[PDB]
């Protein structure tokens, strides 16, 4: 399948070169997989989600996304126009308030929630969790992410936006999950992207168009935007049967575009997520 005039990041993940604008992908499109977006919520009524998104849990007075961040991230995972995996099921877990903030205890509870809640959902092709959040190092936060991964969920986490070594941030620094840095449309490391040996992969993160609250769209930047590209890619590859939740991060690294990014610090992987789709 081909989506013309796609957001640059979608085109990038199906291309061996920057500078194109068509996204190519197998029409299975993540059908039968599920992606949890652990964030500020999801505006599931947005036409872009086509009935495939739903809120399953909140720790606050509403499950609605009063911020936009979670809706944007969910759109990059699986919206019809802005998403990598256009037929996946999206489940929202609101661990962040409408200012985008959340306590680590709530975030940990949300991760353990997903590890159990997947047993209440139909995801025959596999389960992914996208975590576009983080703060300073916490062994308890890292352990929660490790549990979620161990339970059979492909965990993708943002590296962080500090232009610093991600070893000092959580859950970015957890070795067993997939830690995602950000790149721009010219294959440069995004100016704000964290780096370091704990990164597994880069995805598009600068000037990413996706869904927003109020049935709208906007372009924003962050490792928060790169992470759902990788989460959606994992769901897509799991539906194709090419990998599993436990092996998808390694598979994405194995099949990435290699050595194509600029300003990658010595010791950080030079790997850009790529779907290897041959039309």
């Amino acid at each position: 399948a081909a989506q013309t005039n796609a957001p640059w990041g979608l085109a990038r993940i199906s291309s061996t070169s920057p500078g194109t604008s068509t996204y190519y992908y197998d029409e299975s499109a993540g059908q039968g997989s599920c992606v949890y977006v652990i964030d500020t919520g999801i505006e599931a009524s947005h036409p872009e989600f086509e009935g495939r998104a739903q809120m399953v849990k909140t720790y606050y007075y509403s499950s609605r996304d009063g911020n936009g961040h979670g809706t944007h991230c969910a759109g990059t995972v699986g919206s019809r126009t802005y998403g990598v995996a256009k037929k996946t099921q999206l489940f929202g877990v609101k661990v962040l308030d409408d200012n985008g903030s959340g306590q680590y205890s709530t975030i940990i509870a949300g991760m353990d929630f997903v590890a159990s809640d997947k047993n209440n959902r139909n995801c025959p092709k596999g389960v992914v969790a996208s975590l576009s959040l983080g703060g300073g190092y916490s062994s308890s936060v890292n352990s929660a992410a490790a549990r979620l991964q161990s339970s059979g969920v492909m965990v993708a986490v943002a590296a962080g936006n500090n232009n610093a070594d991600a070893r000092n941030y959580s859950p970015a620094s957890e070795p067993s999950v997939c830690t995602v840095g950000a790149s721009d449309r010219y294959d440069r490391r995004s100016s704000f992207s964290n780096y370091g040996s704990v990164l597994d992969i880069f995805g598009p993160g600068t000037d990413i168009l996706s869904t927003w609250i109020g049935g709208s769209t906007r372009s924003i930047s962050g490792t928060s935007m790169a992470t759902p590209h990788v989460a959606g890619l994992a769901a897509y590859l799991m539906t194709l049967g090419k990998t599993t939740a436990a092996s998808a991060c390694r598979y994405i690294a194995d099949t990435a575009n290699k050595g194509d990014l600029s300003n990658i610090p010595f010791g950080t992987v030079n790997l850009l997520a790529y779907n290897n789709y041959q039309a």
